[PDB]
């Protein structure tokens, strides 16, 4: 319990202390917790990964969300547990969701 502040409010600027990233939510649907999702390029939303889509991966969900959620609570990087994580079915290939976080700062194992 720790709220004191006084600014002026402005829409351009936003940094956390923490290490992980806050979307204004944009699922279509009922996602469980403890995997990968996309962000969009366009709306700007944060929504769960597709499966196939190469490279789609941007940080893995922490706390499940819906589509409902106007909020969502995903990792940035960090190494994280593979075995634990819940990948898409769509991925066919094993090798394909183990590389889906290409070129992001997070890597699992």
């Amino acid at each position: 319990t720790s709220k004191e502040t006084f600014t002026h409010y402005q829409p351009q600027g936003n940094s956390d202390p923490a290490h992980t990233a806050t979307a204004p939510g944009g699922l279509s649907a009922k996602a469980p917790a403890m995997t990968p999702l996309m962000l969009d390029t366009s709306s700007r939303k944060l929504v769960a990964w597709d499966g196939t889509t190469d490279g789609a991966a941007v940080g893995i969900l922490a706390v499940a969300a819906d589509q409902t959620s106007t909020t969502l609570t995903f990792y940035k990087s960090g190494t994280f547990r593979y075995e634990d994580v819940l990948w898409p079915e769509a991925a066919s290939d094993e090798t394909k969701k183990r590389t889906a976080f290409a070129g992001t700062a997070i890597s699992i194992v």
